[PDB]
């Protein structure tokens, strides 16, 4: 039996998912995390990647491939004035359309059916709590990587009969498509009971065991360790717990203060009321609360007594930790704040440093990274289908459109002129 | 017998609902809620889908087919120089309208007949407080399958006496729209009494039953779950159950302490008021509230008493709980505000990100998102009868006009030029 | 509501009439069932209103007399 220091299910951070979550503590500050935990921003952030990755492949031979088959099997021309470029921008429309809603059908399925595990929204908080995240490699038998090839292989099925060139650019990259896919049913966040990690005193390798199985963790930050046994933690939500603690102790000193002065006088020695009516409710209301008196012996000496009312006012400390929270959440993690001119909080949304932080370290450890990368923070904000038009239009699909356009206005130019 | 941790029918989640249609909380911000489950947003976005749909799939060919019918039925043509323009927008619009009245009564009739289970409405909130929804695949006798079947050659047959080329398009698409018509009275929202959702210890598969008869259930959120027996929810709702539990204690300590000052003196020891005149009145109130006294027996000691008089502020916290109301349903769900200059809150209405959170997935465990599509969020506060003019507008259904258009011109013009 | 089959259904005066459900009422093991209808969300607030305001009229009623003698 080693002496080793443990970290997860003690107090100290036992009550940190139960105020995190707002088992006890309260503010205007934890909506400021609930923001942080969207997990639609992951399955967008994911969708652009492996988009953004699809599209810039082909981009060069087949606009001129499936231009010359669509042009030789229908080469109808009145004239070269007018009508070549409203067929040119009807043909790149028709083109980004189908290709769009093609992926868009095609991403859509497979994310809707697999991609809600919903893991992100406890990452967040094994991220911002101790700083390192519990994780058990879920693994199954190697016929449902069959099933899931299955599963991909109808959803582009779908593509088939939708698009020809999406199905292409689909069978082309089918094999990081399942690897992405078996990627995001690898893992899970280790939302169970009975887990543990500690940190070993000897070698410090702290790792963590589920109901005594060995299970690896990314740690991202590592806490500071004495001859403190104890040991502090660099996290955010580290950085107030005291203070919280000290609200809700107040919340509690108020709730007691108020509960002990209910009655008018003080001496020495259920919707029940708002219906029935005030003649009967001022019965009520006397027997409800007692009138109790106190006591205690004393020989030949009584009290020269003192009374003293107050209640602690909430309203100081609220105000300070809601801005301590509010200012907290914006340097850690570097949320926007968009609004409109005079406008008040239009919304809080995810910046450059944000995803940098928390979106591409977990598809580090996830290990889809080696094919992904950041969406910029301006398109996080869009729909989870408008997304595509303007990331492939981040890619040369739409600007070698321009090229082919001035290579077909000189093609049939030199025919006009 | 097994051990299993139970969740739904408990004080914690059954209070909740009483809790958020009013029967014990209030406050300004329980409108917030009530706007989260307009339930004509869904079947907004489901027409949206099924015209979206509907609209895209045959815009080439029969757009220059009709219109050949159309002009061999009647080529009568003055001149060629302002009336073909002119002619030209008529003919659009009266092709715009006539396939927008069609398919508009088409989905009018198919919806208001059997769109209102208003199973969205409690969706939302088991979307909100528990994060998961139960639910009872309603099936019946294979014959009313047939019965939806003659219901929507009914409607086709409104569309056949409305408009040729609006019966082409349902001629063409009435198996997913009997498919999307199945699919909306496949199941409700498992609004019956004695039903029950629990979390088995040994495999952490939670799975609801009725009344004994097992039934299948989606998981948007599951919570977490420790050694601590009882499991603590990631939802927004159980974010803030305590301190509305403040504040409607706070409520029953106020009417507790204004019910109990109501005499003028202490000591130690139903409109009938308004019509009646005063004399009377001072006269049954005396009776109405009567002087009590107050007693305990003591020996040779008496007291040395004192007096107390307050109430609690409620407007402290009804703003500070307005306001957490307030912020937490517009991060959680990213509700937009739109307003004019100096203008007050005119309008709460759903987002992005909103539609994509809870409707979505309301249509993936529907599992009509198949073949449908996230409304833009600018489109959903337009009408229900007028987003289809913006919506094929969209398609290229209108985009095409413009290239006849061109073909036209070009086809007359080099008949006059 | 019936509770055996929940088919809801109003009569009038022993004549069965029919109805037109916009939104029906979330029913439990709680006998009475709570409605999801607007007028609802808010009926003890204002409850709690005119509970105040019978309060204020009594306790008007009972201080007009300038002075206050015990016996």
């Amino acid at each position: 039996d080693e002496a080793v220091i443990d970290i997860f299910p003690t107090g100290q951070t036992m009550s940190f998912l139960r105020l995190l979550h707002g088992f006890l503590g309260t503010c205007r500050g934890q909506s400021m995390h609930q923001v942080l935990r969207d997990p639609c921003v992951l399955r967008k952030q994911l969708l652009y990647g492996v988009c953004k990755t699809l599209f810039d492949t082909i981009t060069v031979r087949r606009v001129a491939e499936e231009w010359k088959l669509h042009a030789a099997l229908f080469p109808y021309r009145a004239l070269d004035e007018e009508d070549l470029e409203q067929y040119l921008l009807v043909w790149s429309a028709s083109l980004r359309q189908s290709v769009q809603t093609g992926v868009l059908g095609a991403l859509r399925d497979i994310l809707y059916q697999y991609a809600d595990n919903d893991d992100y929204g406890l990452y967040v908080d094994w991220c911002v709590t101790v700083g390192l995240v519990p994780l058990l490699d879920v693994k199954t038998k190697p016929s449902e990587a069959a099933e899931r090839a299955q599963f991909v292989r109808a959803a582009v099925q779908r593509a088939t009969e939708t698009h020809p060139l999406a199905q292409d650019l689909l069978q082309a990259n089918l094999a990081l498509l399942l690897q992405v896919a078996e990627r995001l049913g690898a893992v899970r966040v280790a939302n169970a009971p009975e887990v543990r990690v500690f940190k070993k005193v000897r070698s410090e390798r702290l790792e963590a065991q589920l109901r005594g199985k060995h299970i690896r963790l990314y740690v991202a930050a590592e806490p500071l360790a004495y001859e403190r046994d104890k040991l502090l933690f660099t996290t955010p939500v580290a950085h107030l717990h005291e203070e919280i603690l000290r609200y809700d102790g107040l919340c509690r000193h108020q709730k007691i203060c108020q509960l002990l002065n209910t009655f008018p006088v003080k001496v020495v020695t259920d919707a029940e009321l708002y219906h029935l009516p005030v003649l009967e409710a001022v019965r009520k209301a006397r027997d409800a609360a007692p009138f109790r008196p106190l006591a205690v012996e004393d020989n030949r000496l009584v009290a020269n007594s003192f009374f003293s009312q107050f209640v602690p006012g909430t309203e100081s400390l609220e105000r300070f930790l809601t801005q301590l929270w509010e200012n907290e959440y914006f340097r850690t993690f570097r949320l926007r704040r968009l609004v409109t001119h005079q406008g008040a909080e239009e919304a809080i949304v995810y910046s450059n440093y944000t995803v940098e932080r928390v979106t591409l370290p977990y598809l580090c450890h996830i290990l889809a990274l080696g094919t992904l990368d950041p969406v910029p923070e301006a398109y996080l904000q869009l729909s989870f289908g408008e997304i595509v038009a303007a990331a492939y239009d981040d890619s040369k699909f739409c600007r070698y459109v321009e090229l082919i356009c001035s290579r077909e206005k000189a093609r049939r130019r030199q025919m006009s002129r």
